[PDB]
């Protein structure tokens, strides 16, 4: 078995190896990368996502989210308060303000210590989930707006033709902006490219150990657990590395820097935070190996997680028993 200790693997494809996305994913899995839940891909030195970022300030963040925390430093939830629209130029200036900027620090480890010590006492503003792409249309390799669609994968593997589309999303972050513990919708893959700015630290639980994270989460968030059988789908819960270590949960951590890709694998729980002003682009995708994870994915039926038009069809085809009760949550 390759990668038996489920370590995060880092890949350095050549420009020749960067031509065939699907084949490269299958390569990485042949080396055991999926066992970690997360992998890093450093693009060939010749590759670029676009020529410059000089003209992005006029993108609109229509609903910036203020991430308000409750709990204790190592075990907290966050609620997203909607703010007034602002441009990316306005958001960058805010991120750089004395109130919101990254503190002085020695290295990524000291900054990580400061994040876990101090996150709950601040409410950073996250520009999340903005439909769009920053890849130049002439970028042919690993262009997250040109990937094969999940609906076409389901058709190729299973023969069934379904409605829905699959498009990327932009994330504009600042110091302390946080992504809660989650797997992807329908336990899909994700791919995430850090276009610019400061790093993003990731934490991940190997897929084979995901249920250990879930059991700890039910103990740490007991009222949420009683309310919903898949409450991590709400994407509000945070648990620190120290707490995970105290409870014996297997995990790994890695920091992504600008110019690098991360891939999350089916049923790889992940969480993390941004070090400062940055912009990431991410999209879900599928492979043949995903299908069985999609059939088994948990779902929120309390109604809080409230998810996409395209997820309807996935549920309808892969989980026809759940269909009914799940669309009651989504209607
Ligand atoms: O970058 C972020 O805030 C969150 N991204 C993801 O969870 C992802 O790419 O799967
Ligand atoms: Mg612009
Ligand atoms: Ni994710
Ligand atoms: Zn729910």
């Amino acid at each position: 078995a390759q990668n038996p200790n489920c370590n995060i693997m880092i890949f350095h494809p050549t420009k020749e190896e960067f031509n065939d996305f699907d084949k490269y994913i299958a390569y990485m899995e042949s080396q055991g990368a999926h066992r970690a839940g997360l992998a890093k891909i450093i693009p060939p030195k010749e590759w670029k996502a676009r020529e410059t970022y000089d003209n992005i300030s006029e993108i609109l963040i229509a609903t910036p989210l203020q991430q308000v925390a409750s709990g204790r430093a190592g075990v907290f939830t966050q609620y997203h308060k909607k703010k007034k629209a602002m441009t990316v130029g306005e958001y960058r200036h805010l991120a750089n303000s004395k109130k919101y900027q990254t503190p002085p620090h020695q290295n990524f480890e000291d900054l990580e210590r400061k994040y876990w010590k101090n996150r709950i006492y601040n409410s950073p503003i996250y520009g999340a989930d903005i439909s769009g792409s920053l890849f130049d249309e002439n970028t042919k390799q690993w262009n997250l707006g040109h990937l094969g669609t999940i609906q076409d994968l389901l058709e190729k593997e299973c023969g069934v033709v379904i409605e829905g589309v699959n498009t990327p999303y932009l994330y504009f972050g600042m110091w302390k902006t946080t992504f809660a513990w989650h797997t992807e919708d329908m336990d899909l893959y994700s791919i995430n490219y850090l276009h610019l700015g400061e790093p993003k630290t990731w934490y991940v639980v190997p897929p084979e150990h995901g249920q250990r994270l879930e059991r700890l989460a039910r103990e740490l968030f007991p009222g949420s657990s009683r309310g919903c059988g898949a409450f991590l789908r709400h994407k509000v819960a945070l648990i620190s590395p120290t707490v995970l270590k105290e409870n014996g949960i297997p995990f790994n951590r890695i920091t992504q820097e600008a110019g690098e890709f991360m891939v999350t694998f089916p049923y790889g729980y992940h969480a993390g935070f941004n070090h400062g002003f940055n912009c990431a682009e991410a999209i879900n995708f599928a492979t043949p190996r995903w299908i069985d994870y999609g059939k088994m994915a948990s779902q929120c039926s309390c109604g809080e997680a409230r998810v996409t038009f395209s997820m309807d069809a996935f549920v309808r085809i892969l989980q026809p028993e759940r269909y009914d009760l799940w669309k009651r949550g989504q209607d």
